[PDB]
DNA sequence: CGCTAGTCGACAT
DNA sequence: ACGACTAGCG
């Protein structure tokens, strides 16, 4: 999720309603809807008592979504990203550093702030993912374990034509070039909607409404995969683009201390980091619901060598993947955890 | 004055 | 895997 994101292309952005829609196909990032109803009973969750509220939680706005005559497809996180491990690691420490802090300092200090801190230590296992999934199948509605970030995969799903708008809360699904992108959507279906075309629309802007610009400016703005360099955020991550008069972006880069007018040393971690960053963005091992193959987002280009692109992700085999994808194999321990099978028993696949 | 990084409440009841 | 509010810096 990039900060200030929303204000600075407020411009291409129109309230709707899903039922816009009607008849058409979205895809969901699902584990923001967890994440958003694990809330409501986190202490449970915390204190390792069973609890089952969070999978309700996802199938209201499931009903709402197919009430509205939507066909929704709920993408779930899978395997963690190497380029995201440093991310995640800090999230991981955070999650633990809240869960200690709470568990032992306030059970027996003052209870007032334990639920405080338990919420902040929200841990969305693949478990609760499969409820989910189990829930959503039961009621009929088709689900996908991206084999890593979910963004990519939903990202995909919109980009291949498969679905015509995203349903999510993180801002990153522009910078994977998504078309259009429905974001803080309530309980009844009133969200904003975020066309790419659109994003000419940005006085801010300027001429960065292309993909490649507008994803160099996310990346050097600051995201998951590469911090930002301190002093800079979006807004002359933004400057610096428009002011390039120079296509490759590796001297723009090395010329960013002379573009603002800062004392930036840029080093070549961040230069490198940019091209993993960049690489990872536009790479990333996303599954083919229709082949069964685990493909990159965009087609490789010439300047790219895929051995490297270790950090994008791994290749498994296509019925490994395929057994991801199901939602069968848990990501966690690697186990199936279910035998699930969509041949048997107008779908995704097939 | 524009802008960035960092804090703390809402997130959903 | 959030965002309003703002103190402080260039
Ligand atoms: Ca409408
Ligand atoms: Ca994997
Ligand atoms: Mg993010
Ligand atoms: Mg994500
Ligand atoms: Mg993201």
């Amino acid at each position: 999720g990039i900060q200030g994101l929303l204000q600075f292309i407020k411009e291409a952005s129109e309230p709707i309603h899903v039922r816009k829609y009607k008849g058409q196909v979205v895809a969901v990032d699902t584990y923001c809807w967890l994440h958003k109803g694990a809330i409501a009973c986190a202490e449970k969750l915390a204190k390792g008592e069973p609890t089952d509220r969070y999978v309700g939680f996802c199938m209201k706005f499931v009903n709402m979504l197919l009430s509205h005559g939507i066909k929704p497809i709920l993408v779930f996180d899978g395997c963690t990203l190497p380029s995201k491990k440093e991310v995640e690691r800090s999230r991981r420490e955070r999650r633990q550093a809240n869960l200690l802090k709470g568990k032992q300092l306030l059970r027996e200090g003052k209870v007032s702030e334990a639920r405080e801190c338990f919420t902040r230590s929200i841990n969305i296992t693949h478990a609760m993912a499969h409820k989910v999934i189990k829930a959503a199948r039961s009621q009929g509605v088709d689900c996908l374990v991206a084999p890593y970030e979910a963004d990519a995969q939903l990202a995909y799903l919109n980009k291949a034509g498969i679905v015509q708008a995203i349903i999510t809360e993180d801002s990153d699904l522009l910078a994977f070039g998504c078309k259009k992108v429905i974001l803080k959507m309530d309980q009844f279906g009133n969200g904003l909607e975020i066309d790419q075309a659109r994003l000419g629309m940005c006085r801010q802007l300027g001429d960065v409404f292309t993909e490649e610009k507008f994803r160099y400016m996310c990346i050097l703005s600051g995201c998951d995969y590469l911090s930002s360099l301190r002093g800079i955020g979006l807004a002359k991550a933004c400057k610096v683009l428009r002011l390039a008069n120079n296509p490759d972006i590796v001297k723009v880069i090395k010329k960013i201390g002379h573009y603002l007018k800062m004392n930036i040393t840029v080093p070549e971690d961040y230069i490198n980091g940019f091209i993993r960053a960049n690489n990872t963005f536009l790479y990333q091992l996303v599954f083919d619901p229709i082949k069964r193959k685990l493909i990159p987002l965009n087609a490789y280009e010439d300047d790219v060598d895929p051995e490297t692109l270790s950090y994008a992700g791994q290749y498994v085999d296509d019925s490994i993947a395929l057994q991801i994808a199901l939602g069968n194999k848990d990501i966690n321990t690697f186990e199936q955890i279910d035998d699930y099978n969509p041949d048997t028993a107008e779908n995704l696949y097939f």
